[PDB]
C-alpha cells in the first residue's frame, strides 16, 4: 500500500494516555520509535501524574500495530499501515475475567512525521483488592497470538486475543481483548484475510528514572497466510 | 469424557437435504474417522439424479470431531467434549459476487455411528455463475480454520475462507460464518483462539456409476502453546 | 526453475523396487500420479514375488518429494524440481532403532511423460522376531517434519527425520533417516536455505485386489521460510 | 531434566571471548541476566582492547541457547539446560559467503550462581574490504530459525542456520553457521528429536557508554515437535 | 572385546576412494586382506580414473586400524575392533606443512565378510608445483608413532601424529594429522588409557600392473601400557 | 636453546600454592632444587595453614617439568627449557572421576636463580565422604607418561595424561589431566613434534618435621622419538 | 663407520644356502634388496633341489643384520655395516625345544656391489614326526627382539634371543638362537654397548611360482641406547 | 610363592666387607623396599672410618628382588621366585683402565628381613687413578640391566655397564659380569630374555657425620610381550 512506504525506515513515536479506573485518574506519556521493516518497537512511558494505580503490565496492549512486520508474502493483508498517514480508530473492551473492564478509543496517525497513539481509557467495576487495584501482577509478560479477521461492512477489521497476565502467586489473570479498528480517511485501505501477529514483550526499568515508568521493548510478526 | 469415544475408527453416516435455487436434492455419505491422525475417508452420493451445483461447493458441509489435537491442546477440543449427545452447527457461506447457502446440521452419535444430518437452502444463484454453470474445477486447496469461544452461547463461532479454483485460472471465494452449540445439558470445552489446518483430497470411484465423490481429509488442530 | 514447469498438471508416477532384507528377496511395483500444485500423491503399490516380508509402512519413505507444494514465495528453495527432467539420485540410510537398517539408492527422473523412481533397498541385522521381521506394526502412518539442508560440495541436498510407526503393544518403532540427494544431470539447481516439508499419509486397501498390496495417499508441503 | 531447574528465575550471566580476525587480536567483556521462563536474554558487550575490528553484529551469534523458551509439550528435548550445571562446549565454523570464515570454541557453565560463556575465536581470510573488515553491515538483526539435531553416536547435537545480515547498500551478506554442541560432564543428557528456535534479537547502543559496545536483548523459543 | 573375535584370522578389505584435490578428480580401488594376529595388512590400490593426481605416498594414511596387533596385557585398549562389525567413522584433516591440506570421512565396517574403508577425500589451496602436485616425494615410508587418546565426551578417540614424507632433494615434507573416530552402532565399545601405535610401511609395484597403482604392506603395533 | 643452559647444573627451586578445595581455603609452600641433567627433582612441601584438607597425593603434579630429562636425540623437543629463563604459564583442569574438579594456574619462571613455580588452585563439586575430602588415597604413587603435543596457534603445548591414585580399599581413582602451556615472554620457543615423559614419584616423610608436609622425589625423562 | 656408507641406498642382496638335517640334503637360493635407511628387506628364496625338506619359518633367521635401522643417535653402536665390505662370519646354533638343532656358519659381505650371505647349515637330533620334520609349523612369524652384547676377545659380538613358533595346534615351538659374529678382515670395526633389534617379517607365496618357495619382507630397527 | 613375599613393605639389611689394593672397610646399610613400585630406600655408613673408594662404585653391589615387573611379565622374576631361601649373586666388575672388584653374596630373607651379605675384593687399582683418586663425581646415571636365562646352573647371566661421571667432564666404564642362583632346591622361574630400566639417586643425610650414603632406587622391568 500507499501507507506501507512510511514504514521503511525508523519511524519516532509519540503515545499519550488518560485514563480513569474506578474513579483513579491517570495520565501516562510515551516515547521511543518503531522500525516495522524488523516488526520492532523500543518506548519509554512515564506515569506523568504520580503512581500509575493499576499495574504496568494490563496497560501494554492499550499503548501500534502499525509497526508489525508483515512478510512480503502476506503485504496485502496489513490494514494498519494501508490507512495510514491518516490513520485508524482502535476500540477495545478488555474484559478482566473475575474483575472489572477497561474501554479504550485511540486514534493512532501521524502527526508529522511522528506516528501517534492517543488513547482514552475508561475503567469500571474492578474490585479493591483484585489482581488489578490490589497490584498482584508480576512485571513481566508472555508471548501471544494476536487474531484479524476483516469487518467488511465497518472498512476494517476485528481482532480478538487473550492476554495471560503472570501472578505473584503462580496463577494466572485473563485479559480477553475484543478489538476493532477503522480507518479515519476516506482513501483505499486493505481489508485482510484472516491471519495473527505473533507477539513479543519485555518490559524492564530505566535505572536512572526516579518517576514511575516502564520500558518496553516488542516483536511483533504476522503469520497464517501462504495464498 | 466425550474424547475416550474417538480413540479408534469411528463410523460415520451424513444426510443432507438441499434445495438451490429451487432444485432440489439428497446426498446420502459413508464412511469413517481416525481422530487419533486426523484423518476422514468418506463416499457421498447424490441420490436424487444429477447434483445441480459443484461437489466441491459442498465439501465443508458434509464432522470437525475427527479433528487430530495434539496432546498439549486437548482442553481445546470443544467438538468432542460435546459428544456423544453432540452439537447443532450452523453456517452460512456467502459465495462472492454469486448466492449463499445456509445450513444448518446435527452432529451426535446414534449408536455407535457418528452422524452429520443437513439442511441446506441456497438462493440468489446466477444461472450463467461459477456455481449452478458448474464451473469449478474437482479439486481443492488447502486452509485454516479460525475457531473462538463464543461463551454466551457456551459453544464457538468459526470463520475461514474457500479458494475454489476456477476452469479459467480465477478462483471463486466462499466466505463461511459458522456457529456451533451443544445439543446436551453437559459440560463442554470451550477453547482459546486456535486454527484448523486442513487438506481435502476429491476423487472419483471408477466403479460408481451415481453421481458421487469420494472424499479424504486430514484436519490437525495447531496454535496454542500455553 | 525449468523443471518447476513439468510439474503444473496431473503426472503419472511409476515405482519399481527390488528389495532383499536378511536375505529375504522382494519386488515391488507401484503406480499411480502426483499432483505437485496440491502437493497431493495417489499411489498403489503390488508385491509381485507374494507376501512382502517387511510391513508395509516401513516402505513408505522409500516409495517422490518431487511432488511437494512448494509455496509461491518458497519457489526457489524446490531442489527437486529444478533437477528434472534428468532427475536426481536418492539415496538412505534407515536405522530401526534397536533393530537392523535399511540402505536404499533411487534414481528418480522422467521417462517420457512419466515421473520414475527406481530403487535398490538393502536390509541387514533385522531381529528374526523383532517389529519388522515380526510384523508387529500397525497399518497406519504418522504425519512428520523432513528437514533439508544444501549440501553445497555435492550440489545436492542432505535430509534428517525420524519417522515413528505405532506398534501393535501401543509402542512406537523409531526409524531414523539419513537422506542425500544429488543431482543426475549437469544443468544447475536450485540450492535451498534451510527449511521442512510436512507430510501426511494415508494408508488403505484395494477391496478388488487379492495380492499383497498398498494403497497410499500423501500430502506434502514446504514450509519454514519467509525470507 | 535436573538442570531445567537452574533456570526457573534470572540468572546472571558472564561472557568473556578472546577474539584474533585476520591477525586483529581483541577482547570482549559481556555481562547481564537470562529469563529462560519468556525466552528473553539481556546483555551488554564492550570491547576492552579499543575498537572492535569487525561488526558487532557479526558477534551477535557467538556471545547461550540454555536461555532458550522450551514450551511444556517439549521440555524433553531441550539439550543445553539439560547438560547443566557441568555445561556444554560449543563449536562453530561460520563461513561468510565470499569472504572469510570464523572458528569458535566456547564453554558455557555455571560458575557459582552465574551462567559463564567464555569464548576464542579465530577468523582468517577476511577481504581487507569486504563487508567484515570493512565495516559495511548494518547495525541491525533479522530474525532467524536455528535447525538442531541430535549426534546421538557424538553424544551431542549439530546445529546449523544461515545469518543473513544487511548490507549498507541494500544487499544481504550470507553467514552460514556450522555448530556442535557435546556435555562437559559425565551425567545423563537429553538428546532431543529435530525441532527449531526462533530467535529476534535487538541491538542497541547505551547512551552513557563511550566505549565501542554493544546493547543486546534476544528472544529464543522452541517450536516444531507436536509428538 | 566381541569385535575382537571377528580378527582372529585372515579377512578380507576393500577399500574405496573418491577424491578430488585442487579440483582434479580420482577414484582409487584397493583390495587385500589383514591378520591382526600379526598386526599386518596386505593392500594393493589401482587409480581407476588414469593417473593419480597426486603422490601416493600421501594418501597411505587414508588407505583400517582394526588390523593393529594389541598385545594380551593392552587388549581393553583396541577401540577399533570393539566398534566392529558395525564400524567406525574416521574422519581427518591432514595438513602438508607450507602447502595444501586434505579433509577425508571414512567409514571402516563389514559388509558381510569383508572389512571395508570407503572414504570421501578433498583436497585444497595445494600450490601447482608443491611437493604434492609437483611429484616431489620419493616412493619410500617412514615408520612413526600413532598417538591415541580417549574422548569419552564425545564417543570416541582422537588420534594425532605428523607423517614424515622423503622428499627428492633430501628433505621431509611433513603432514599434520588430526583425527577423530566415532562408533557407527549403539552397542558398548571400548575407550582406550593413552597409548600409541608403532607403525611400518613398505611400498612397491606389482611387476604386472600396467595401470597407476601402489602395492602396500604394513605392520602396526600397539604399544605404551603396562598397568 | 638458551633456556637450556640455565639447566646444565644444580637449581633451587621454589614453589607456592593458594588453594581453595570446596571453600576450604590452604597454602602450601615447597622447596628444594632439581637437577635437569639427571631428570632428578628434589623437594619438600609444607602446609603453612594448618592441616591439607586433600590428600598429599593429588596435589603432586601440581606443584616443574623444565627439569626432565630430554636425551641429546631429542633436545630440539624441550619446550619447557626454552621459555625460561621468562617462563610459561601453565594451566589444568583435573576431573577426578566420579568427583570433583581442580581446576590450577601457575606461573613457572626464574626469579634470580631459583626456578619459581607460583600456582592458584580451584577444586568443587567435591563428595565430602568420596576419596579426596575423604581422605582415602594411599600415600604412594604410580609411574605415568605424560603425553605432550604442539599447540601452533597458541606458541606452546597441550598435555595429558591420567594419574592413578591408589586408594585404601584396592581400588583407584583416576584423575584425568588436561594441561596447556605457554609462554610468558615474547621470544621463540621449541615446538616439539608429540612425545612422551616417563615419570617417577617417590614419597615420603621428614621425621623432624612436625607439621602435615610431604617429601617429594621425582625422576623425569623425555622419550618416544628417533627422527 | 666407512662400512655404513655402503649403505645410504636400495643394496642388492644374494643368498646362498646348502643344509643337510638328518641326513635330508638341499639347496636353496635367495635374492631380493635391502634398504637400511628403512630397515627394509624383500627377499625371495627358492629351494632348488624339489621340496624343502624342513618348515620354511625355521629358516628365517638363516636367511643380513646389516640391513637394521640404526637411528643416528645409534649408529656408533652398528657392528654389522662397520665389517663390510670384507664383511662378517656369523656361526649359530639353534637349538628346538624337546627336538634337534641347526649349526649354521655363514659368510656376509660383498661380492661387486651385491651383499651376499652364504650358508652352510648341518641339522642333527630331529624327530622324524616332531614340529619340524613333521611339517607341524604354521606359515608364519611373530616379532622378536635380538639381544645383542660385545665380546671384545674375538673382536665381534655375541647376539642371543628365542624365536616362537607357531603350531597348528595352537601351541609354540621354540628355537633358542646362540650367535656370534666376527669380521673377516683386519680392518678396525665398531664394538656396540648393549642393545636389541626388534624385527618383524611377513611370510608370503609368490603366485606364479610353482616350486616350493618363500617370498620375506623383513623390517628390523636397533633400540635400547640413550647414551 | 615368593612373589607373596613382596607385596607390601620389606625391610633390608645390607652388610659388606671389603678390600680393595689392601685396603680393608666394612659397610652396614639398612631401610626398606616396595616391589610394588619397584622403590627402595636405603642408608649406608662406613663403620671403620672412611670409605677407601667413592659410594658410586659400590651402589650396583648394595637386591634386584624389589625390581617391578608388570604383571604381563611375572613369569621371568628370577628374583623373588628364589625367596625366600635367596640366592647367591656374583659379579666381576671392570673399571676400564683401572682395576677390578670381585663380588660375592647371599640374598635371602632372615626372618621377615630381606638381607644382602657382600664380599668384595679389589685388586690392580691405580693409586691415582678415578677409584683410589676419588675423581667420580657423586651422582649417578640410568641404565638398562640385561638378563638371560642359564638353563644349565638354573639361574640367570647378567651384563651391562655402569657410566660414571669424572669430576673433569669424562666416563669412567664399569662393566658388570653377573650370575645369579639358588641358594635351595625349591623351583624358580627362568626368564626369556629382557631387561631392568634403573633410576638411582644418591644423597647426604645432613645429620650424619660418618661417611654414607643415602640412596633411592626405583627399577622396571621391561621388554616381553608375548
Amino acid at each position: 500500500s500507499k501507507g506501507e512506504e512510511l514504514f521503511t525506515g525508523v519511524v519516532p513515536i509519540l503515545v499519550e494516555l488518560d485514563g480513569d479506573v474506578n474513579g483513579h485518574k491517570f495520565s501516562v506519556s510515551g516515547e521511543g520509535e518503531g522500525d516495522a521493516t524488523y516488526g520492532k518497537l523500543t518506548l519509554k512511558f512515564i506515569c506523568t501524574t504520580g503512581k500509575l494505580p493499576v499495574p504496568w503490565p494490563t496497560l501494554v496492549t492499550t499503548f501500534v500495530q502499525c509497526f508489525s512486520r508483515y512478510p512480503d508474502h502476506m503485504k496485502r493483508h496489513d490494514f494498519f499501515k494501508s490507512a495510514m498517514p491518516e490513520g485508524y480508530v482502535q476500540e477495545r473492551t478488555i474484559f478482566f475475567k473475575d474483575d472489572g473492564n477497561y474501554k479504550t478509543r485511540a486514534e493512532v496517525k501521524f502527526e508529522g512525521d511522528t506516528l501517534v497513539n492517543r488513547i482514552e481509557l475508561k475503567g469500571i467495576d474492578f474490585k479493591e483488592d483484585g489482581n488489578i487495584l490490589g497490584h498482584k501482577l508480576e512485571y513481566n509478560y508472555n508471548s501471544h497470538n494476536v487474531y484479524i479477521m476483516a469487518d467488511k461492512q465497518k472498512n476494517g477489521i476485528k481482532v480478538n486475543f487473550k492476554i495471560r497476565h503472570n501472578i505473584e502467586d503462580g496463577s494466572v489473570q485473563l485479559a480477553d481483548h475484543y478489538q476493532q479498528n477503522t480507518p479515519i480517511g476516506d482513501g483505499p485501505v486493505l481489508l485482510p484475510d484472516n491471519h495473527y501477529l505473533s507477539t513479543q514483550s519485555a518490559l524492564s526499568k530505566d535505572p536512572n528514572e526516579k518517576r514511575d515508568h516502564m520500558v518496553l521493548l516488542a516483536f511483533v510478526t504476522a503469520a497464517g497466510i501462504t495464498h
